């Protein structure tokens, strides 16, 4: 369990139209909750909380 910019496949963030979308996705993954730094770090990412370490993080590099 950690915080993470959650990714899909690979290192690419999901289509956070609304903050809720990301909290939803995040909780679907069995995490605590999430939210979307639009005007914040990474800039339009999906932050998830208590994401189990099994699921990787959006590293500050490529997206495939």
């Amino acid at each position: 369990v950690r915080d993470a910019y959650i990714a899909q496949n690979y290192n690419c963030v999901y289509h956070c139209a609304r903050d809720a979308y990301c909290n939803e996705l995040c909780t679907k993954n069995g995490a605590k909750s999430g939210s979307c730094p639009y005007l914040g770090e990474h800039k339009f990412a999906c932050y998830c909380k208590d994401l189990p370490d099994n699921v990787p993080i959006r590293v500050p590099g490529k997206c495939h």
